[PDB]
DNA sequence: CTTTTTAAAAGAAAAG
DNA sequence: CTTTTCTTTTAAAAAG
C-alpha cells in the first residue's frame, strides 16, 4: 500500500510540487546582453487548440501568468503522433544565449552508476514528475520567459510567463539537481548504510536487504513529499532486484 | 518554425 | 575519356 500510506508523495495524490526550501531562482545574465523579444509564428487552430488546456491547465496551477515582458520567445507546437494531444514546446535558444554560464554538474549516467556496490542488490526507482516545475524562479528573473498567447481575438492580452524553471532552459538540468541535492543532503546523513543516485529527476535508491530498501523507501518518499517534490506512482519500481534506470537493467550488479 | 551541424550526393578541377 | 579527390551545395536529422 505504497501508495496510501504516502499520499503526499505521489503525483497522483498530493497535487503540484513546490520546493519549499529553496529560495526563489535569480538567472544572471551575461555582461552584456539585453532583452531581445522575438515574434510568435502564426498558429494553425488546430495548434492552438490542443495547446490551449495545457495553458489553462498552468495558469490555473499559477505556473504561468500574465505578464508585460521586453523579453519574447516563441511557442512551438509539438504534435507527439498526430493531429492530435499537442504540447507547448518553447523556442528558448535566444534567451540561453544571453544567460551566464554555470558549471555543469551533472554527472553522466556511466559514472554515476560507477557508484553502485555489489553488496547493495535491492533497488527502488523513482521518477519525479514536473521536476523543474517545483523550483520557483525570482520574479525579477521570469520576465525573460515571456512568450505570447492568443485566445484568437480577445482574453488574456497577450504575454504569459513562468513562475518555475522552465523546461527548454538551458541551466534548468543542473539547477534542479544542485537544489535536490541540497534537500537530499539530510538524508543522506541519516540513512549512512543506503546508496541514493541522482540524476536530476530521476533517482536510484539501493540497499543491502529488502527490508532496508522498505524502510529506506519510506523515508524517501517521506522526505520528498515533506519537501514539496512529487513521484510518479505509475512508474515507481519498488524495492526490486531488478530495475530499469538511466536506459539501463540493473541485475546482479550487471549493467 | 528557425537555427545548428551532420551527412550524402552532386559538380568542378587536376591528371594521364 | 576515365579515375581521382577535392569544394560546395543540397538534403536530412536533432533541438528548443
Amino acid at each position: 500500500t505504497w501508495l496510501s500510506d504516502f499520499p503526499q508523495a505521489w503525483a497522483e495524490t498530493g497535487g503540484m510540487g513546490l520546493a519549499v526550501r529553496q529560495a526563489p531562482l535569480i538567472i544572471p545574465l551575461k555582461a552584456t546582453s539585453t532583452p531581445v523579444s522575438i515574434k510568435q509564428y502564426p498558429m494553425s487552430q488546430e495548434a492552438r487548440l490542443g495547446i490551449k488546456p495545457h495553458i489553462q491547465r498552468l495558469l490555473d496551477q499559477g505556473i504561468l501568468v500574465p505578464c508585460q515582458s521586453p523579453w519574447n520567445t516563441p511557442l512551438l507546437p509539438v504534435k507527439k503522433p498526430g493531429t492530435n494531444d499537442y504540447r507547448p514546446v518553447q523556442d528558448l535558444r535566444e534567451v540561453n544565449k544571453r544567460v551566464e554560464d554555470i558549471h555543469p554538474t551533472v554527472p553522466n549516467p556511466y559514472n554515476l552508476l560507477s557508484g553502485l556496490p555489489p553488496s547493495h542488490q535491492w533497488y527502488t526507482v523513482l521518477d519525479l514528475k514536473d521536476a523543474f516545475f517545483c523550483l520557483r524562479l525570482h520574479p525579477t528573473s521570469q520576465p525573460l520567459f515571456a512568450f505570447e498567447w492568443r485566445d484568437p481575438e480577445m482574453g488574456i492580452s497577450g504575454q504569459l510567463t513562468w513562475t518555475r524553471l522552465p523546461q527548454g532552459f538551458k541551466n534548468s538540468p543542473t539547477l534542479f539537481d544542485e537544489a535536490l541535492h541540497r534537500d537530499l543532503a539530510d538524508f543522506r546523513i541519516q540513512h549512512p548504510d543506503l546508496i541514493l543516485l541522482q540524476y536530476v529527476d530521476d533517482l536510484l535508491l539501493a540497499a543491502t536487504s529488502e527490508l532496508d530498501c522498505q524502510q529506506g523507501t519510506r523515508a524517501l518518499l517521506q522526505t520528498l513529499g515533506n519537501l514539496g517534490y512529487r513521484a510518479s506512482a505509475k512508474k515507481a519500481q519498488i524495492c526490486q532486484k531488478q530495475v530499469k534506470y538511466l536506459g539501463y537493467l540493473l541485475k546482479e550488479g550487471q549493467r
